[PDB]
């Protein structure tokens, strides 16, 4: 064995061990148990850094702590290929998004074999790969024909200045983010998967997820937005019909979710879209005004909770069908044309939105619930207005003194008595558009024919293959404008015909790529059903929570889809998830003579502090000059504050950057990077590489103590006590916790007592060989490299047919001790009682004591003085 720690010679040695075994190359083994841990696939953006690497050295934990537990392990890699970064990158550098993104691929895939990671890279897959998406446009067919994928108009937001449609996320002030162009609202067709119809078993289906964070399922659940309310149908008065046709002339319908507090409705409102916004617009020049400018909005939630709600009023009436009353009808920017009636009614005394509104224009508010003998105001909102729980309703005919539930199923049983209402449930879920105006994503498998409409294309005929050898430029999709590529024939009657151009939402790559690597060859499916099968749902899931909503939400209902089709038989996904904490990274920036600033590395910056770290010189290793020092901040490509791991490796190894991303903090908690971080987690390497070089420079190896330990001397039965202690801990800290960062703060104690127990005696080897051999299997899924070649200068078996480290109860068991029993203070006997003996034991075991019942002359005990370890005393 070499003296010295050298990262750079022994994990290139230890990752070919590890290929040439093949022991990360999994099939379908029925003769071992299986678990498929999975890491959120990257997208293939050029380069990963440190937060990536995080991610991915968690899985790889949890997949070789199942490892070496004999289980049959899968821990599979991929590409989430398709998207707008390769577009970018393709109007920025002239390149094709595939070659960019193959470029990329070969880079980021070295990158991941430099750490080490334990994957079955036997399962690779690229999105981008025909191989790959032929798949989801065969489901995506499958689905058309069911209906469950249809084509309808939508909403997009046009760019008449760069001739292409934009992101929300791209329209600043109500016009594009490249061109200051006003926004146009273009009405297009469009695909939609009808995720609504799945809406009440993806919201029921989280109940079966008990090994999910709650905050994710919470996330979901307000996602879907399932309500249980109340449509009430209001009468339109006689005065206010004109300008009205059909139902809406006879009534306005809304959707309240508190239909108990309909007696205590003021006013009414509706979209500005709405048949009585317009019919009473009519002769109002104010009120198109006021429509114009809702139209002239962003109904997007992030803008309507930070809005100011307005409204002007119609001169329209409605009849409330309860109490009789006459509610005026208002136009208000806050209610949206599309979610329920597009109208609703309004409770200022007990709901917080409708008071604000009421205050600012006047309108009544009256008092409908009462929760208890607290004080209502009506020029004061509290939060006890719009309590649901603990409310009882007043002011209300023979609906006073109902709580919310008896009230509910009442107003229930009367409107539907007066064909004025019925109870509905409603989601705020909607359906989930797949059209992109974009060339960088899965051709949409779509023929229009003049003659048959919109026509799928056949299975045979998958996949409808995406040129690659495109140079896309902004000014709208290339697709449109190859004739090449669009003009077909139809195949249903042959006739000439044009291929869809948009292409797919590229969450619909990541909604079922876990399946796909089941079986990643498979050419007759999505899956093959034995892999499948085999397989089952995925036992581990880690990733960002930024993916907690909108792609957890899709991959359940791919799931479910898939089930329906026969082709998996899971209800959901991932049973287990794993949110990562953020790492986080200080920035630099300079300032730009275009106006801005441009964002610089930190492995490209040098920065001397004061004597009192007071931050004094922050240069450029390109020119010398200073730079600017700037927050700290998520790793991200955004403020270039990506670290390399690639430039970490190089530097100090892969173990180190896995063990100080292990140990810095809980995998949940956010790690900010720190250099000496890294120093503290090499230095540790080298101590663990000097024990075992230390231990086997004095005697070489020996075959490790095992079995009945009496006899050991003290000191080395407190060494196995540490021990088998460490090996529950960190078991438990792999396996149920998941917290590494205490295991390995475990295994270093385990090495603190280790270096105070004198170890040289023959006993002494043994129960030295014992702990190191345990030590290092116990940190393989950390920094499995250093561990390995440490593990074969201790024992020449295999380490992962070894397996992982088992505890020794024995090991466990304390001495006992002679304790004295006094009566009245008198030595009267003794007793021998467990270490771990409570005081009611050592009472107890007094009581029983021989000398001691005949000392006590059958009288009872007054007082019972219990010295731990010493003496009880039965006076
Ligand atoms: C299933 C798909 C929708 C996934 C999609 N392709 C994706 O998220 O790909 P992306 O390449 O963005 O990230 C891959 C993984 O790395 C994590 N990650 C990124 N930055 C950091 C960081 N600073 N600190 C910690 N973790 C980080 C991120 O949360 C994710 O789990
Ligand atoms: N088109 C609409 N635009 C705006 N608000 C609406 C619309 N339709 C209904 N509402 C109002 O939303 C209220 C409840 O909102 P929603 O349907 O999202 O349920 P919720 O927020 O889960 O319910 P709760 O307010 O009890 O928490 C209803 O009482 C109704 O007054
Ligand atoms: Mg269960
Ligand atoms: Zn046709």
């Amino acid at each position: 064995m070499q003296e010295h720690y050298q990262p750079a010679a022994i994990e290139p040695a230890a990752q070919k061990k590890w290929d040439d075994a093949r022991i990360s190359n999994v099939s379908e083994d029925a003769s071992k148990p299986k678990y498929y841990c999975l890491s959120m696939f990257p997208y293939p953006s050029g380069k990963l850094h440190m937060g990536h690497v995080r991610n991915y050295t968690i899985g790889d934990v949890l997949s070789r702590f199942k490892l070496l537990n004999g289980f049959n392990v899968m821990q599979p890699m991929g590409w989430d290929a398709f998207g707008m970064p390769a577009e970018n990158a393709a109007m920025k550098n002239n390149v094709a998004p595939a070659a960019w993104t193959y470029d990329n691929i070969e880079y980021m895939k070295t990158q991941l074999k430099s750490l080490g990671f334990a994957v079955d890279w036997e399962r690779e897959v690229a999105t981008c790969k025909p191989e790959y998406y032929r798949w989801e446009q065969w489901l995506f067919t499958k689905l058309f024909e069911k209906g469950i994928v249809y084509r309808k108009n939508g909403t997009v937001n046009w760019d008449p200045v760069d001739q292409t449609v934009l992101a929300n996320g791209q329209v600043i002030d109500g016009r594009g983010w490249r061109s200051g162009a006003l926004i146009e609202k273009r009405e297009i067709p469009m695909y939609y998967f009808k995720i609504t119809d799945y809406a009440e078993e993806l919201l029921n289906d989280l109940d079966k997820l008990e090994h999910w964070p709650e905050q994710v399922k919470t996330m979901q659940r307000n996602w879907i937005g399932k309500s249980r309310g109340m449509t009430v149908r209001f009468a339109v008065s006689d005065d206010s019909k004109q300008g009205l046709e059909g139902d809406y002339a006879k009534f306005l319908q809304v959707y309240t979710t508190r239909p108990d507090t309909l007696m205590g409705a003021t006013y009414v409102a509706v979209a500005a879209e709405h048949p009585l916004a317009t019919a009473a617009a009519a002769d109002k020049p104010e009120l198109q005004a006021f429509i114009a400018e809702c139209k002239a909005g962003s109904v997007a939630e992030a803008d309507m909770a930070t809005m100011e709600k307005k409204g002007v009023p119609t001169g329209r009436y409605v009849v409330n069908p309860l109490n009789g009353d006459k509610l005026e009808v208002w136009i208000a920017n806050y209610v949206l044309w599309g979610y329920g009636d597009g109208a609703v009614m309004a409770v200022p005394a007990h709901d917080e939105r409708d008071f604000e509104f009421a205050a600012k224009y006047n309108l009544p508010k009256k008092q409908v619930i009462a929760v208890g003998d607290n004080a209502f105001d009506a020029n004061r909102w509290q939060e006890w207005y719009g309590d649901k729980e603990n409310g009882v309703l007043v002011n209300s005919g023979d609906l006073d003194g109902l709580d919310f539930q008896t009230a509910f199923d009442a107003v229930a049983a009367k409107l539907q008595s007066q064909g004025a209402g019925e109870p509905k449930t409603q989601y705020r879920l909607r359906d989930w558009g797949i059209s992109r105006q974009r060339y960088w994503g899965c051709p949409i498998p779509i023929v229009h024919c003049e003659k048959c409409g919109n026509v799928p294309v056949p299975a045979d005929q998958l996949p409808v293959v995406l040129p690659e050898n495109v140079v896309p430029d902004g000014m709208g999709s290339p697709l449109a404008k190859m004739p090449e590529f669009y003009e077909t024939s139809c195949p249903c009657c042959g006739g000439a015909a044009k291929r869809e151009t948009d292409t797919m939402d590229t969450f619909i790559e990541s909604s079922w790529y876990f399946f796909r690597y089941m079986s990643p060859k498979f050419s007759d499916g999505m899956v093959s059903a034995e892999s499948a099968k085999y397989w089952g749902a995925v036992d581990q899931y880690i990733g960002g929570i930024e993916h907690a909503i909108l792609h957890l939400l899709y991959a359940r209902f791919f799931t479910k889809l898939m089930r329906d089709e026969g082709l998996v038989n899971v209800d959901e996904p991932f049973e287990r998830l794993l949110t990562q904490g953020m790492v986080v990274c200080e920035t630099y920036y300079r300032e730009n003579d275009k106006g801005g600033k441009d964002w610089i590395n930190p492995a490209d910056v040098e920065l001397t502090f004061d004597d009192k770290g007071r931050p004094v010189s922050a240069v450029l290793k390109a020119d010398g000059l200073p730079v600017v020092i700037s927050g700290t901040e998520k790793m991200s490509k955004s403020k270039n504050n990506g670290v390399d791991p690639q430039e970490l490796i190089n530097a100090y190894g892969a173990d180190t950057a896995r063990l100080f991303m292990m140990f810095a903090a809980p995998p949940e908690q956010s790690l900010e990077w720190s250099d000496s971080g890294v120093e503290g987690a090499h230095r540790f390497l080298r101590r663990l590489w000097r024990t075992v070089y230390e231990y086997l420079k004095q005697g070489g190896a020996v075959k490790a103590f095992a079995g009945n330990q009496d006899g050991l001397s003290k000191e080395l039965k407190d060494l196995r006590h540490k021990l088998h202690s460490t090996t529950a801990k960190v078991s438990d800290d792999y396996g149920r916790r998941q917290q590494f960062n205490t295991a390995i703060a475990a295994v270093m104690e385990l090495l603190n007592q280790y270096d105070k127990t004198d170890t040289g005696s023959e006993q002494g080897r043994a129960v030295a060989q014992e702990v190191l051999e345990a030590a290092v299997r116990l940190l393989w899924p950390i920094v499995p490299h250093i561990c390995e070649t440490l593990w074969s200068e201790l024992n020449g078996a295999k380490l992962w047919e070894a397996g992982w480290p088992t505890v020794d109860e024995a090991a466990l068991v304390k001495s006992e001790i002679e304790v004295m029993v006094q009566v009245n203070g008198k030595l009267r006997g003794k007793i021998t009682v467990a270490a771990d003996a409570s005081k009611a034991d050592l009472e107890a075991a007094a009581l029983a004591n021989e000398g001691a019942v005949k000392f006590m002359e059958g009288k009872p005990a007054k007082k019972i003085i219990v010295v731990p370890g010493r003496l009880v005393n039965i006076v």
